[PDB]
């Protein structure tokens, strides 16, 4: 059987994959669903990651993990993960195309992602002032005028964060109501850098081959349109854990989760769930930057040794 | 006054002064006694820190985090820091040449330390075979014979996690018996590969160009001198974290740590006192790597930048 099977190949599962590995477990394999790199891989651009000076494109950084994270005897499954299991005191995994594996124990690196939103430019300018990430790209914003669209924590957050580099930051939203905590809404409406334009849509990203130059938005209360004219707009409308691997047949979770469906972990990345531990964006508290992840897959991995150790 | 007092220029300390200035934080301060990049730089190689390609030495692995991490306007005093201290609703820093500065907020990067044994040859060949991380160095002596030298639980429980990747493992002990809990010496002993020399001293560390080779060591009880051949030799002797600065004139600590010194923290590296964080080996249950320590400065510099707004 497999000493140890990683769920998900962004920076976690290749982390944990090379410390396993470097750590002496003779059978790691790392399952991905197809492109090793995960999340990062969309980004035009990362230069916040410690040690790498180099500013580059998300999958021309990723491409030197995959050599190292394999160079210590890792293997590959090629293949969605349908559902892990207990099984007595090991675990099985179910391929989405019916096969199963069997390992000792499991890490879930399996991350999520950001809802989009389907407006006209989205793709087109993605990388070029289209932005899910204000922490990644609030600085090349350093002293511009900014949209952010969206409606809960997130959103209202990120336009008080935004508010602190930009000179000045639209915050668009559908609704005069925040499905948000009250407080921290006090703090954006007492905040003069911050024009809320309510209730609006946005129809289009526009720009040119630099990317983008200007929304077009529409009051919904009168139907006045305008032309909002901006360099970047971050889209903040809500985050997908991926977490469905978890649910079995009788519709249970495998672990404790939060209320969000976050996997519930330790210092150690523990799990209630002996055996099994979890990385990444997928876990509680997880504050979604590459180091993080990173950090996550070698802290689960060196339990995981321990683990393997003792049982 | 200085917004984020940064204390210690190591892998934490460094990426703290990265994510905190790049999230807008107009006056930040690292304080290093005197040269950045902490303790990897006595390592004569790195390997295992993801997305980092080239093995090289640690001297060299940190030279591009100073161009990185000050490249968004970090600022630093090179000073080493006596004490910091609560005073209203800011921070006191106290040089130890008597000069003070106030800070907002802090993030203590002290990291920690081992134990030296002073054996003959120990500076001489730290970092080149004489190593304090079975983690960091175990796999370069995959298929190769090892010495540890010391008597706790952590030699013990090394020494077992070093005999999963070494063909052999030397455990070396003054006495017969041993300090650490009664069943992982069980499991030691029952240990093939672990090899037990008890009552004995290393009497030299010797090597080469390219490092250690062999050391002197003596039977205590019945001064033979063997001489052991190995080119490996890991030494678990203590740890000590570098907590001074948080003892206050009156003798207490700034904030809540554990049993050994480690401060206490959450997930998002918060302390018990407000605008004090904490972030590498200084913490509770860090796992004492680069990429770790690198994660808990990113997000200690996150916990910083939405306190600062709130305050
Ligand atoms: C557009 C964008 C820009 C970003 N920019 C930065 C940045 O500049 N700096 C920074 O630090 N961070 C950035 N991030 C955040 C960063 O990408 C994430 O924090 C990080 O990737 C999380 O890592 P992870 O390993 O936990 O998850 P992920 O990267 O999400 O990867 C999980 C992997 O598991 C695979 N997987 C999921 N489910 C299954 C399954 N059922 N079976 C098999 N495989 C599965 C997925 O295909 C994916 O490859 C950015 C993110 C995005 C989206
Ligand atoms: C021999 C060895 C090999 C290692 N190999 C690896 C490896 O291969 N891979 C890996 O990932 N990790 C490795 N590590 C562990 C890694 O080096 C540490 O985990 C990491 O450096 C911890 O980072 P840190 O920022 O918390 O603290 P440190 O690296 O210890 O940095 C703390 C810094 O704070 C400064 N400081 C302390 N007190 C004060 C004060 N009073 N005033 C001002 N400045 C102060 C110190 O001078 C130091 O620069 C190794 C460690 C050792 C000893």
């Amino acid at each position: 059987m497999i000493d140890c099977a990683i769920i998900g190949g962004g920076p976690a599962g290749l982390s944990a994959g090379l410390y396993a590995t470097r750590g002496g477990v003779k059978n790691a394999v790392l399952f991905e669903k197809g492109m090793p790199g995960g999340q990062i891989t969309g980004s035009s651009e990362i230069e916040n990651y410690p040690g790498v000076k180099e500013v580059v494109s998300g999958l021309d950084f990723m491409q030197p993990w995959q050599e190292q994270c394999f160079r210590f005897g890792l293997k590959h499954e090629m293949t969605a993960v349908q559902r892990v299991s207990k099984k007595d005191s090991h675990f099985v995994i179910l391929a989405e195309d019916g096969k199963t594996f069997e390992a000792k124990s499991v890490i879930i690196a399996t991350g999520g992602s950001p809802k989009r939103t389907g407006i006209k430019g989205e793709s087109e300018y993605w990388g070029k002032g289209v932005s899910t990430c204000a922490t990644c790209d609030g600085f090349f914003y350093k002293n511009k005028e900014v949209a952010v669209l969206g409606g809960g924590d997130t959103a209202v957050e990120e336009a008080i964060y935004l508010a602190n580099i930009c000179k000045k930051v639209y915050l668009i939203h559908r609704r005069d109501g925040f499905r948000c905590a009250p407080i921290t809404l006090e703090h954006a409406k007492n905040n003069d850098k911050i024009e809320f334009l309510t209730p609006y849509v946005v129809e289009e990203i526009k720009g040119d081959a630099s990317g983008v130059s200007s929304l077009s938005i529409k009051n919904t209360a009168t139907n006045e349109k305008r032309e909002l004219v901006v360099p970047g707009f971050f889209i903040f409308v809500g985050y997908d854990v991926n977490n469905a691997v978890l649910k079995q047949e009788d519709n249970s979770m495998l672990c404790k989760c939060d209320e969000y469906g976050s996997i519930v972990v330790d210092f150690s990345m523990k799990t209630n769930v002996q055996g099994l531990f979890a990385a990444g964006d997928i876990r509680i508290f997880a504050p979604k930057q590459v180091v993080c992840a990173a950090s996550d897959g070698a802290t689960a991995a060196l339990s995981v040794i321990s683990y393997l150790e003792h049982h």
